């Protein structure tokens, strides 16, 4: 029975990620470890017109008070589902190739995201930004998938400052708010996980809310402090139960993952092996069938070919 | 592990869905059968405001020529999500407590719609009356949940006048009486059951897809997606949306089907419903206290987004 190391690169855009990638999967044998690369031509092309670019134009006319809260809203609930559909057919359709957690791996896949970024991260920043509903970041919450088992997660670390300077360095504005915005999240989401990971439950801590490594964070430092916003709270003071739910959901999905995190505050090469260090910690997988191997390989190979820039 | 039967009510709006279904919880113990309302509370006032009125404005304004294509379908695909939301968030939290296909059910769970008619069927109705991008109705798609053992999903027969009629005498909330709307919707459901059948008798979509004992590939939900926007230069579908088009063959292959005749008295249909019950497919719980907990999620849902 034959193995799979699966390994999602995620984190706020502009810190390496992709190059770090392409690095680490340019090391690797030709037929052992593949690349599921960033679709940025569904993004420009294939799914609608520079889908980054209509993002960035309205965040910044909704700041400009040219358009209201509302308008930008669903602009920017449109374009995020976009955005996330070829993560999400990618996982449904390799989901059931998925065993149980089980050395070198017989194949390893390298992800450029994972489907939390669309559905999750970058949704939450947008409410951050004033250009999200709640209610709609949760409905994108209550889509996200089953986590598979060896769900492995590398987020990235910069310096604020150095991160700046190198995303200065698609249609993007430079929008700091929105950095900033990012960065907490993904921030909140690391400890999430951890939260989760040592027994915390956020029905619980709900109360504590007002004015891989390591302990247990606060509640307050964790994604769940986003949603005590008034849009989601019942007269008595209350989440509806509805929204009760789908933070349920988060904490399913997001505590069952394996976070590690990488230094990106180094040299390309620098990033690649400290991301290579970093997999030998890391969760793999049996798969369900022999042939789950090449017929895995083709899939990740078709969509590099179609998709990646 | 105590068995349950899962039933979910669906089908185009406007035939009876609602009317029958309170019959039949009339009928069963009230801590025997449960009953999973639509959430119209969710979609006027929680999610967001008037969100069916939202929907039927931006269409006709769509109609009327007041707004671009492109317009229309930035709001279409937003205030569908809304709608969605209680039906995946419910799908999300019951799926660990069903286990495998399993004499009647300990409890019987009866829904006011599937996951499938917010994420499929009412998003390619849209699409067909030019409100929707067929990206965008993939996209939604390829976020369908899993399919669960026991998934039974009754939809409705009804001859388009009756069903016009009954419809003229029950709008909701916003809602504009529309007959092209009503043709789009009647038309998804009824290639919905052919996609299946298809399906379920071995059809393979990738296989049959040049002619673009079961029915004809142009009889189901995978002719709708021979659209221009997804078609590379040459004619193929961009693998992406290809993939889409397998999980919607995953998802919808195992579902069991069963058709409701709306044509008679809500009491007839009522009686209906119920016999239609013998065919549907029962699995095992997981846990000693699913039962408890999902007839809470049950009332719960209900006392809150219930109208
Ligand atoms: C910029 O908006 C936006 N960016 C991204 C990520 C990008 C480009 O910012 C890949 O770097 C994602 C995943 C997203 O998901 C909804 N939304
Ligand atoms: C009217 O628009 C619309 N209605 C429905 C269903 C209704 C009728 O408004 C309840 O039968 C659904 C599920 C939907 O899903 C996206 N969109």
């Amino acid at each position: 029975m034959p193995t799979l190391l699966r390994v999602y690169i995620d984190g706020p855009h502009g810190m390496g990620k992709t190059t770090t990638t392409q690095l680490l999967v340019a090391l690797g044998s030709r037929d052992d470890i593949v690349y599921v690369p960033e679709p940025m031509t569904y993004w420009r092309v294939l799914g609608a017109s520079e889908t980054i670019a209509n993002i960035y134009t309205t965040q910044h006319r909704l700041d400009q008070g040219e358009i209201s809260a509302g308008d930008a809203a669903v602009v920017m609930t449109s374009a995020q589902i976009t955005m996330g559909m070829p993560y999400a057919v990618t996982d449904a359709v390799l989901a059931p190739h998925i065993g149980g957690e089980a050395p070198p791996p017989a194949l390893t896949l390298i992800f450029d995201r994972h489907p939390i970024a669309a559905l999750l991260c970058y949704p939450a920043a947008r409410y951050l930004m004033g250009s999200m509903t709640p209610q709609a970041v949760l409905a994108f919450v209550a889509l996200i998938p089953p986590t598979l088992p060896g769900t492995n997660i590398v987020l990235g670390a910069l310096p604020e400052d150095r991160h700046i300077d190198r995303l200065a360095k698609p249609g993007e504005r430079l929008d700091l708010a929105m950095l900033a915005a990012i960065r907490r999240v993904y921030g909140l989401l690391a400890n999430t996980v951890r939260y989760l990971q040592c027994g915390g439950s956020w029905r619980e801590d709900w109360g504590q809310l007002s004015g891989n490594a390591g302990p247990r964070p606060h509640i307050g430092d964790t994604l769940f402090t986003l949603f005590r916003a008034p849009e989601l709270l019942a007269p008595n003071g209350d989440l509806y139960n509805v929204f009760a739910w789908a933070l349920d959901v988060l904490a399913k999905r997001l505590r069952s993952m394996h976070v590690f995190i990488l230094d990106y505050d180094q040299s390309p090469a620098g990033c690649r092996d400290a991301l290579l260090q970093l997999t030998s910690g890391m969760v793999q997988t049996h798969v369900t069938t022999p042939g789950s191997i090449p017929t895995i390989c083709d899939l990740a190979r078709t969509f590099a070919r179609e998709m990646g820039e």
